[PDB]
C-alpha cells in the first residue's frame, strides 16, 4: 500500500529507510527528513559500548548513586548506592528502555561528545545527540536537537551492528536483547509475516506524538538481515500515536522485498 495513503490514513508524517543488507536494495520514504529519535538511539549507545568492551570483560561493574537517576528507570532505580554490572545496564536500557542505563551508558562510553565524534567516523554527520535522557524526549520541530533522518539512522546502525567491529558475542548478545524485547511487539513486529525474526528498539518523544522503531528483520530464510528504520510524527504537539502506522508501513515496506 502507497505510504502517502499511510499518511493520508492516518494524519501523520512518516519516515522510512530499509536496507536489505544482502542485496543492497533500499526503500526510501521522506528518508532525508528529520525526526526525534527518541529511545531508538539506546541502540546505537549500547552499540557503541559494546565495540569497547569484550563480552567478557561486561562483568566490569560501576557504581551508580542518586545523581545518576532521571525518570522512568524501572530497573536502575532499586541501585541507588550499589553497583551494576556493564551487562546488566544493557539489558535494562534494551528491555526495559531504562533512563539512567542509557545515560550511565553514554558517560561510560565517555559522554555525548564521544558519541558525537563516533557517528561522525562512520560517516553520520546527520544523527544529532545533544541532550541526555529524558529531555532528549522535547521534541520541538523548529529543533535538530536529538533528531536524526531515516536515512542517516539506518546507514549508522547498519555500519554499527548489521556490518560493523561487533565481536560474534556481543552482536548475539545485543540482537537477543532486541528480539526478545516485548515492547515493540504492536509496531514493525506487529505488521511483517509470522516467517520474520525482528529484533527492535522503539521509541516515543514526549511531544508531537513522534513514535518509531527500528529493527533488523530476517526474512525466513535469509540470514542477512533487512534493517528498517521508521519515524513517525503528527503535525501537533499534544497529538497521540496510534501504533498501527508503523505496524501498516512495515507491511507495506516489506512487499518490496
Amino acid at each position: 500500500k502507497e505510504l502517502n495513503d499511510l499518511e493520508k490514513k492516518y494524519n501523520a508524517h512518516i519516515g522510512v529507510y530499509a536496507l536489505d543488507t544482502k542485496s543492497g536494495k533500499e526503500v526510501k520514504f521522506n528518508s532525508d527528513k528529520r525526526f526525534a529519535y527518541a529511545a531508538t538511539s539506546k541502540a546505537i549507545n549500547s552499540a557503541i559500548l559494546l565495540e569497547q568492551v569484550p563480552y567478557n570483560k561486561l562483568n566490569k561493574k560501576v557504581h551508580i548513586n542518586k545523581d545518576d537517576i532521571v525518570a522512568y528507570s524501572p530497573i536502575l532505580e532499586k541501585y541507588v548506592g550499589k553497583d551494576i554490572t556493564l551487562k546488566a545496564l544493557i539489558e535494562a536500557s534494551m528491555t526495559y528502555s531504562d533512563n539512567t542505563a542509557n545515560n550511565k551508558i553514554i558517560k561510560e562510553i565517555g559522554g555525548i561528545k564521544k558519541v558525537k565524534q563516533r557517528l561522525k567516523e562512520l560517516g553520520d554527520k546527520v544523527t544529532n545527540p545533544v541532550r541526555y535522557e529524558i529531555e532528549l524526549n522535547y521534541y520541538s520541530p523548529k529543533s535538530k536537537k536529538d533528531t536524526s533522518t531515516p536515512a542517516a539512522f539506518g546507514k549508522t546502525l547498519n555500519k554499527l551492528i548489521a556490518n560493523g567491529k561487533l565481536s560474534k558475542e556481543n552482536k548475539k548478545f545485543l540482537l537477543d536483547l532486541m528480539l526478545n524485547n516485548k515492547s515493540g511487539d504492536t509496531l514493525i513486529k506487529d505488521g511483517v509475516p509470522k516467517d520474520y525474526k525482528v529484533a527492535d528498539k522503539s521509541g516515543q518523544a514526549i511531544t508531537y506524538a513522534s513514535r518509531n522503531d527500528v529493527a533488523f528483520v530476517y526474512p525466513k530464510g535469509q540470514s542477512e538481515p533487512i534493517v528498517l528504520v521508521i519515524f513517525t510524527n503528527k503535525d501537533n504537539k499534544s497529538d497521540k500515536p496510534n501504533d498501527k502506522l508503523i505496524s501498516e508501513t512495515a507491511k507495506s515496506v516489506m512487499k518490496e522485498f
